[PDB]
DNA sequence: ACCGCTGCAAGGAATAGGATACTTGCGGGCTATATGGCGGCGAATACCC
């Protein structure tokens, strides 16, 4: 709350969200397996604020990935805007069933 | 000599992956209703006395 240390390494506790507008990126390290609601939380937890904020999404190896975990980047990438959730939650209908 | 604490299991949300019950086509193994040929002849009816 006060920013006095700037960068946060955490586990997923984070993902609830208490936002500062402070706060405008966010770097993963896993990205193999995090499903696609947590993605698009996390990445609109971000903001608060009139300052562009950025979400910088770190992935292995691309053949260390998995089928479905290329479904699920390539989903996250193909949308990129505000009103996402909801059609990307459309979209897991039908993904997860 | 009593107590609040730490810590160590028991039960919720997200992914990969084999086991294994289930379904299917077969291969061999078995059981069980006609219509263009005559001629001769002898027996068997039919017949009308």
């Amino acid at each position: 709350h006060h920013q006095r240390f700037n960068v946060l390494v955490c586990t997923t506790i984070i993902e609830t969200g208490i936002d500062i507008p402070t706060a405008n990126t966010i770097i993963i390290e896993r990205a193999d397996h995090f499903g696609l609601a947590q993605l698009h939380q996390l990445r609109g937890r971000v903001g608060r604020s009139h300052h562009q904020a950025y979400a910088w999404l770190l992935t292995p190896h691309p053949k260390a990935m998995t089928t479905d975990a290329q479904k699920r980047l390539e989903a996250i990438a193909s949308l990129e805007d505000l009103g996402a959730g909801f059609a990307l939650a459309t979209h897991d209908l039908e993904i997860r069933g």
